[PDB]
């Protein structure tokens, strides 16, 4: 029922609704010979869409807003990137063009901007602290601490009980570590605590790639990041 790489040719989106008025956006893209699917976030707010994370790519991301505009018909008005890596704010630049008011923390923007990617035109207050939370429109964002990258957020849809983990949450069937080329390993346990904390009540967990779950999916990333760090 939800989508896999196979299912999606490249430059394709999938919507899946994950609760009333939440979706997750599944695209996918080619890297080193493999395929990897990418998931995001749809939130209604009233007669608007939050955005969270491009569709990795302007081409995903184009195709995200045209796919959004047909399958839901409401208009995508403030989008929020989770940290400054392609398949979170390649894209960026689609969406500024399409009106789209794009959005990150401090520390996603200048950690993008070293890195020459798109940069977020608006600076997200309130989340230079671990365990900062602040509400954005229809949900509430959370910086951890340092995980997948030093920069990485969260975010949680109250009225759906829905957490998305971002890169800092890996589905179940990933049994090694991915990219931790940016990655704080001596941290990343620690942060996930912190989510679990905050979120002991969520119901539904969506990993940056793959498949949703439940909270085992928090503990399952402990394991894998704690099995990686020892080699
Ligand atoms: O950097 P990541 O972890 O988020 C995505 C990622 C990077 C490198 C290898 C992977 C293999 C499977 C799934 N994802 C992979
Ligand atoms: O870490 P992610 O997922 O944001 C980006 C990502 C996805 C898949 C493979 C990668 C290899 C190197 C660097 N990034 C990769
Ligand atoms: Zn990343
Ligand atoms: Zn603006
Ligand atoms: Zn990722």
């Amino acid at each position: 029922e939800y989508p896999t790489v196979s299912e999606i040719p490249v430059g394709e989106v999938r919507l899946y609704q994950i609760a009333d008025g939440v979706w997750s956006h599944i695209a996918t893209q080619s890297f080193d010979g493999a395929v990897y699917p990418s998931n995001g976030l749809i939130v209604r707010d009233g007669d608007e869409l939050l955005l969270i994370d491009t569709a990795w790519g302007a081409k995903n991301t184009a195709a995200l807003l045209a796919e959004i505009e047909k399958q839901i018909g409401l208009p995508v008005t403030r989008a929020v990137s989770t940290h400054f890596h392609d398949d979170r704010v390649g894209g960026v630049d689609v969406l500024r063009a399409a009106g789209v008011a794009t959005y990150a923390s401090p520390s996603t923007r200048r950690l993008a901007e070293v890195e020459g990617n798109e940069i977020p035109t608006h600076s997200l207050e309130g989340l230079s602290s671990s365990g900062d939370a602040v509400r954005f429109g229809p949900v509430e964002l959370f910086y951890p601490g340092a995980a997948h990258s030093t920069d990485n957020l969260v975010v949680y849809v109250p009225s759906a009980s829905v957490l998305y983990g971002g890169c800092a949450i890996y589905e179940l069937s990933r049994t090694s570590a991915g990219n931790v080329a940016d990655a704080d390993l001596a941290e990343w346990p620690t942060s996930i605590e912190r989510i679990q904390q905050h979120y002991p009540e969520a119901q539904f967990v969506i990993p940056g790639h793959g498949l949703p779950g439940g909270l085992d999916l928090l503990k399952h990333t402990t394991n894998v990041v704690k099995a990686h760090t020892n080699r």
